[PDB]
């Protein structure tokens, strides 16, 4: 049986649960084993290290989150080089030899949500942001494209920035703190999963439904269910499953010698 390493960015998060579900899905009918490992943390450190063992063990494949640019290149290649597919998951390192990227267009889903953000609160207000670790490669790439879009199709004012680490707990603390040191904030603009749950439980705490609209991310069953009482307005969608699936077909595909980006989209109150 092919051994195909899966690493992810927090193993524990349910978005990397359902890439899990997808990938696991693909081994089965592949007949391949899937290993799925990650920090309990997010760690670019850890993740690196994790993708040592899998090239020191010498699995069949590596599909891999990049949480940094520039920091998987030398690993990739070197992985490559001894003969062993690397694809990346989630985030890119453009810059390397990897056979396949399988995710999303980030900097293009962040003008996907500044589209979608000016849609619900117009042209005028202040916007703060929550995103999933500051020096994350497709946190940066998602507010980037939300800045530029916003910069030319609006006057909206972002005026807070700070960061969850992609941790629940810590995204309704930050969204609190940010509430408090801000005394006219029309909307939160949410850049990893579970920021816009921890959000939404910060906004509706704090009696700010609804003065503060929320624009985040991914399709959790909470995401969902906030949509659906007003809580959040829209949720940019990734096929986060597919990309599980994707990602280990293409890897065996690989190994048995046989052979575009992945679109964003909105979820409203309409969805
Ligand atoms: O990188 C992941 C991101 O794509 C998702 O939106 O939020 C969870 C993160 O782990």
């Amino acid at each position: 049986k092919p051994k195909i390493v899966l690493i992810s960015h927090i193993k524990t998060n349910p978005y990397w649960l359902d890439i899990k579900a997808g990938a696991e899905r693909a081994a089965k009918e592949r007949g391949a084993v899937v290993e799925f490992l990650g920090p309990t943390t997010a760690s670019t450190e850890d993740g690196l290290k994790l993708f040592d063992m899998a090239t020191s063990a010498k699995v069949s494949g590596i599909i891999t989150y990049v949480q940094e640019e520039g920091q998987y290149k030398k690993k990739i290649n070197s992985a490559m080089e001894k003969g062993i597919p690397v694809v990346t998951i989630d985030s890119d390192e453009e810059d390397s030899n990897r056979i396949a990227y399988v995710g999303t267009d980030n900097v293009l889903a962040g003008q996907v949500a500044g589209k979608e953000m000016v849609k619900q609160i117009g042209t005028s207000g202040n916007v703060a942001i929550v995103m999933g670790g500051k020096n994350v490669k497709n946190q940066k790439e998602r507010v980037e494209g939300f800045t530029q879009y916003i910069k030319s199709n609006s006057n909206l004012k972002i005026v807070d920035t700070d960061s969850s680490d992609a941790m629940l707990l810590e995204a309704e603390i930050i969204t609190r703190k940010i509430l408090n040191r801000n005394d006219n904030i029309n909307a939160l603009f949410c850049t990893s999963a579970l920021d816009g749950i921890g959000a939404a439980r910060a906004v509706k705490d704090l009696n700010y439904k609804d003065r503060v609209k929320i624009i985040c991310f991914d399709d959790l069953d909470d995401t969902l269910s906030n949509i659906r009482n007003g809580l959040v307005s829209a949720t940019i969608v990734q096929k986060s499953n597919e990309m599980g699936y994707r990602a280990v077909n293409i890897i065996m595909d690989k190994i048995e010698g046989k052979s575009s980006l992945i679109d964003v989209n909105v979820i409203n109150k309409s969805d």
